[PDB]
C-alpha cells in the first residue's frame, strides 16, 4: 500500500505547493510517486503546464474534480511529468465541489485511490488552504500530513485549529511541521522556539541549489521519524 | 439603504484585498463606509492590525464569524480604522463556517446587516477566492460585485464559472471588472481585448502615488456606470 502524505496549510503564501513539488520530486528519485493537485488554485498543475501542453492532455475533462464526480476513471487522468513522478491535475471546476450535493462525499477520493494505489510507493496530495470538504477527502486517505508554515501572526492558533479539525474527523493522523521563509537574522524567533521542542518538527527552509539541500534534509528527517 | 459591493475573485494573487482597501478608502472621503473582512486569510484585518492593536480590540471574540454564529452583535464588532471607514475584522475561526451545520445559513449576513445597514452609504465586503457558503452570504447581500483579475491562464473560464455561480444563486447581480498587474508592454494582450468591449469593464491597474490615481479612475467609471 502507498504511503499517503497530504501537504496542507490553512494560511496562504507559505510555499505549500512548492514544498509539495520538491518533496515529491525528491521521493521520486528512488520511489514511484503520484502527485495529486487537489488545490482549486492549481499551482502544481500550472508549474507542470508546459509539459502537459506538449502531451496535449485535455485536463478540462481529465482532472481531480471529474474523478470525484465519477465522470472519469482515475487512471485516465494520470500524467507522467518526471521520472517516477505522475500527476493528477487540477482545474478550476474543483471550485464547485464544496457545493455539489453528493452521498458519502467525504470518502470519494479514498474510494477512487483504492482502485489504483498499488502501483505507487508514495502519493503526495496538495490541498487548498481552507478547512473544507476537499481537504477532508485528502485527510481521510492519508497516513501523514506535512504543514509548511511561516513566522506570522496567528501561526500557532492556525495550527491548533487544523489539529482540532483532524480530531473531529476521527483520525489518528500524525502532522509534521516545517518553518518556511526562515530568517536566520530574525530578532524574535518566537515560532521556532515553540516548534523546535515538538517531536514532529522537521526543520526550517531559509528565505543543485542550497534550497534543494534544505528540503533533502527535511525529507531525510521525516523519513527517519516515521 | 447602503450600496453593498462584494470584491471577489476565485483566483488568488490578483490584489483582491488591496483593491478592497483602496476603493473603500476612496469612497470614505465623501461617504460613510463599512469594510467587512470576510476572507479566511484576513488580509484586510492584517493591514489594519497596527491600528486594531492600539485600540486593544479583542477580534478573537469580536469578528465576522462570531456575527454569523450569532454569538455577538454586529455593532460590538465594528472598529473605526480611518475617517468615515469602519471595519468588521476577520479571524481564522471563519475557517469552520463552511462545515458548521446551521439553518438558513446562506442568509446569516443579510440578516445581521439589516439590523445595522442604515448608518452606512457603502458596505464593501472582501471575500475568499473560493466558491463557498461564505461567498454566498456576501453575494446575497450585495448590489454589485467588482472582480479584480489578472492576465493569466484560464481567466475567462474563471469568470464564466463565477457568473454561473451567481445565476445558480438566483441573483440579478451586476459584475464589474478590473484587470490588475497590467503590463503595458505585453506582447499578447488577450484578456484586455476580450474585456474592453464589455459594458461593465472598468479599466486597468498598472503593475499621492500614480497607483491611487488609477484606482480613482476605476472608481469614477464605476460610479458613473451604476
Ligand atoms: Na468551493
Ligand atoms: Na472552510
Amino acid at each position: 500500500k502507498p504511503k499517503i502524505i497530504t501537504i496542507a496549510s490553512i494560511k496562504g503564501g507559505v510555499g505549500k505547493s512548492t514544498s509539495a513539488i520538491i518533496l515529491a520530486t525528491l521521493l521520486s528519485k528512488n520511489n514511484k510517486v503520484l502527485l495529486i493537485d487537489m488545490d482549486t488554485q492549481a499551482s502544481i498543475t500550472s508549474y507542470f503546464y508546459e509539459k502537459i501542453e506538449k502531451l496535449g492532455i485535455n485536463f478540462t475533462k481529465f482532472n481531480i474534480y471529474e474523478i470525484l464526480k465519477e465522470n472519469v476513471d482515475i487512471d485516465s487522468t494520470i500524467i507522467n511529468v518526471d521520472n517516477n513522478l505522475d500527476l493528477i491535475p487540477s482545474y478550476l471546476t474543483l471550485h464547485n465541489f464544496s457545493e455539489d450535493k453528493i452521498e458519502h462525499k467525504d470518502f470519494l477520493l479514498k474510494t477512487s485511490l483504492g482502485t489504483l494505489y498499488y502501483k505507487y510507493d508514495y502519493i503526495v496530495i496538495d490541498t487548498n488552504p481552507s478547512l473544507d470538504v476537499t481537504l477532508k477527502n485528502a485527510l481521510l486517505c492519508s497516513d501523514y500530513v506535512i504543514i509548511p508554515m511561516t513566522a506570522e501572526k496567528w501561526a500557532v492558533e492556525s495550527l491548533d485549529l487544523f489539529n482540532f479539525f483532524v480530531r473531529k474527523l476521527n483520525l489518528f493522523l500524525p502532522i509534521f511541521l516545517i518553518i518556511t521563509r526562515f530568517k536566520k537574522n530574525r530578532t524574535h524567533k518566537t515560532l521556532f522556539e515553540i516548534l523546535k521542542t515538538k517531536d514532529r518538527f522537521l526543520g526550517t527552509i531559509s528565505e543543485n541549489k542550497d534550497y534543494i539541500k534544505e528540503y533533502e534534509n527535511i525529507l531525510e528527517i521525516f523519513l527517519k521519524k516515521i
